[PDB]
């Protein structure tokens, strides 16, 4: 489902990406073979959000934005393939569980699961949610993994 009661305002801000759980090989690969900086979340010039992503690809610093498009509901956006991006949980001040999917053309075949943590080192119980809710999802065991983090480019 999405967060009830979203709040936008409170979800903005600063957060790492600590945890992934996706059925592409290809993205798990493109993933792993950086390490996440930060991510920050504000509002676009729209209803939606800007996502912009900071990253080391071999020891350069990187940057790549999303926009996140509104979706007719709160916590719900739209990224163009096009897919469907939710906040599906989150207590705002520590995680957030972002769950995407292709919702128009190949893109149909993609599943993706994000674990948003305000701390670049999440807590284990953090990890067991994560995990829970991969698990919930139909994630086999092998595609839940938590991504390198880098200090650099913060
Ligand atoms: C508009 C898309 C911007 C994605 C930037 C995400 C930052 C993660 C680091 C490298 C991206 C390389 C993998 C390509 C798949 C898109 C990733 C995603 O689903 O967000
Ligand atoms: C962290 C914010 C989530 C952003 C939502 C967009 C997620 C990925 C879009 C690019 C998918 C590329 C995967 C190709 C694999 C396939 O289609 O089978």
């Amino acid at each position: 489902s999405v967060q009830p009661n979203f709040q936008q305002d409170k979800f903005l801000g600063r957060w790492f990406s600590a945890g992934l759980a996706s059925n592409s090989s290809w993205l798990r690969e493109k993933k792993a073979a950086l390490s996440m900086a930060k991510s920050v979340v504000a509002p676009a010039t729209d209803g939606g959000l800007n996502l912009t992503s900071t990253f080391l690809r071999k020891n350069q610093c990187e940057t790549r934005t999303m926009l996140l498009q509104p979706a007719g509901s709160l916590g719900s956006y739209s990224y163009r393939s096009t897919y469907s991006v939710s906040v599906v949980e989150t207590d705002y001040d520590q995680y957030a569980l972002l769950y995407s999917q292709g919702s128009k053309g190949p893109g149909e075949d993609f599943r993706m699961a994000t674990l948003y943590s305000r701390t670049q080192t999440p807590r284990a119980e953090l990890k067991e949610k994560f995990t829970a809710f991969c698990k919930a999802q139909g994630f086999t065991e092998d595609t839940i993994v938590f991504l390198p983090q880098t200090d650099k480019c913060m």
